[PDB]
């Protein structure tokens, strides 16, 4: 079921962030300090896609006071897959695991993910069949 899991730390190039530790399960580090603009790619690490069709992008977030949003990518910024605003979980190390679906294409993919608005914390991203 599971495409890949993708530490949010292990990015090959990223604007605007630090990595910082995670009390989360597994612990680990999160990404932080994310604000509007910043941004992280994964283009290092490419994912394979096995078929044309739906899949389910999952998300570990933290957020203190909520307000944030995503967009999933490629990294390089086109196309873009999709968006999803990040709850108030209730703190910085308070974790929850948001999701959406996107269509994605077969073949090799380059992710990536731009803040639109901060206030919250990244640990991983998984990419799973629907
Ligand atoms: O998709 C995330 C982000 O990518 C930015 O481009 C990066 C790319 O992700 C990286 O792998 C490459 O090596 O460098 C460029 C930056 O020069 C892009 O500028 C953003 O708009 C986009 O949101
Ligand atoms: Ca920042
Ligand atoms: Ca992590
Ligand atoms: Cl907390
Ligand atoms: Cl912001
Ligand atoms: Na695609």
């Amino acid at each position: 079921m599971v495409i890949a899991t993708i530490q949010a730390e292990d990015h090959s190039q990223q604007s605007g962030t630090q990595q910082e530790t995670t009390t989360d399960t597994g612990g680990g580090k999160n990404v932080g300090y994310i604000d509007a603009g910043d941004w992280l790619s994964y283009a290092g690490t490419p994912v394979n896609i096995p078929s044309s069709g739906s899949y389910l992008i999952e998300y570990r977030v933290a957020s203190q006071n909520g307000g944030g949003s995503l967009t999933f990518e490629e990294a390089g910024g086109a196309p873009v897959h999709g968006t999803i605003a990040i709850p108030a979980t209730g703190g910085w190390q308070t974790w929850t695991t948001i999701q959406h679906t996107v269509n994605l294409s077969a073949g090799s993919h380059q992710f990536g993910i731009k803040a639109n608005a901060g206030g919250w914390n990244l640990n991983w991203i998984r990419i799973n069949k629907t």
